[PDB]
């Protein structure tokens, strides 16, 4: 859409009011011209055909319940672009300011969200297991981070490389949640999962076992479902990342925490410079150690905490 940049206001899925970047050309569109080559949000109209219609509104006010998921997908995608730019100096997911596209109201009662190799897609959930998925900033950032991975390491979505792919998305979705300071935590999906149960989440990084995910390599899932447990074994890496940042004793192994910022710097460097499509857990360990070495020196405490954290989860 070619038009005049302006700012509209709406309410998100959680009932929170926010300003969003729109474009005016007869209607007001969910097109933010301020970030890279733009951020664009589409209405999939309960169908599965993508992307759907660029979101158009008559008055630049998005307070209807139908508007909620589009407001949050549009606004959180803005925050995520900013995190990447400001913190890691990366311009959009491809590093060359590629337009970011998202479709909301995808299918009927669809309990998931994904990156399809071209855009982000969000279901509205069925109202019980999930509310519309774009209402969680860790969710939006998890999705966008799959694009990041797609353009850098390219980790294949199966087995070990696939669980690394998922962990990276959980790690960066969490870093983005802390960056926006939106009630942050080490839980995934808490804001949009089981609206009727408080205190739970989809996955836990601090304690993956809490929901039955492995927190040690010896407890790795070897089966075939979930692409070989991409969403299951990611708990072993999530726990490792949580220990590097926060510290703790796990299975008798003590880890001094080095904090979140350094965790983000070490992981980003591993992702962009050392990981490949078929990298496994042991290779992730070498990649993380080498990044911390690059950045802080072989004799750093940073390097020391990365080795302990992997030794704690039984990776090497
Ligand atoms: C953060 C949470 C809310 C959403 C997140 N979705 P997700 O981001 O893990 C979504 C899962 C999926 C896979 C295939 C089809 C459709 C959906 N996968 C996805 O987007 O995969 C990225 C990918 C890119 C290229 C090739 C292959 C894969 C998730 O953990 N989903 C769990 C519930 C699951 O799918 O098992
Ligand atoms: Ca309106
Ligand atoms: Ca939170
Ligand atoms: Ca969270
Ligand atoms: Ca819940
Ligand atoms: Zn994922």
């Amino acid at each position: 859409i070619t038009g005049t940049s302006t700012v509209g206001v709406g309410r998100g899925v959680l009932g929170d009011q926010k300003n969003i970047n729109t474009t005016y050309s007869t209607y007001y569109y969910l097109q933010d011209n301020t970030r890279g080559d733009g951020i664009f949000t589409y209405d999939a109209k309960y169908r599965t055909t993508l992307p759907g219609s660029l979101w158009a509104d008559a008055d630049n006010q998005f307070f209807a319940s139908y508007d909620a998921p589009a407001v949050d997908a549009h606004y959180y995608a803005g925050v995520t672009y900013d995190y990447y730019k400001n913190v890691h100096n990366r311009l959009s997911y491809d590093g060359n300011n590629a337009a970011i596209r998202s479709s909301v109201h995808y299918s009927q009662g669809y309990n998931n969200a994904f990156w399809n190799g071209s855009e982000m897609v969000y279901g509205d959930g069925d109202g019980q297991t999930f509310i519309p998925l774009s209402g969680g900033i860790d969710v939006v950032a998890h999705e966008l981070t799959h694009a990041v991975t797609d353009y850098t390491a390219g980790l294949i979505y199966q087995n070990e490389s696939g669980a690394i792919n998922e962990a990276i998305s959980d790690i960066f979705g969490t870093l983005v949640e802390f960056y926006a300071n939106k009630n942050p935590d080490w839980e995934i999906g808490e804001d949009v999962y089981t609206p009727g149960i408080s205190g739970d989440s989809l996955r836990s990084m601090s304690d993956p076992a809490k929901y039955g995910d492995p927190d040690h390599y010896s407890k790795r899932y070897t089966g075939t479902q979930d692409n070989g447990g991409v969403h299951i074994n990611s708990g072993i890496i999530n726990k490792a990342a949580y220990l590097i940042s926060q510290g703790g004793t796990h299975y008798g192994v003590s880890v001094v925490g080095i904090g979140r910022d350094k965790l983000g710097k070490i992981f980003y460097r591993a992702l962009t410079q050392y990981l490949t499509p078929t990298s496994n857990f042991s290779q992730l360990r070498a990649a993380a150690v080498q990044s911390a070495t690059d950045l802080y020196g072989s004799t750093s405490q940073e390097v020391a905490s990365v080795k302990q954290a992997f030794d704690a989860v039984g990776v090497k």
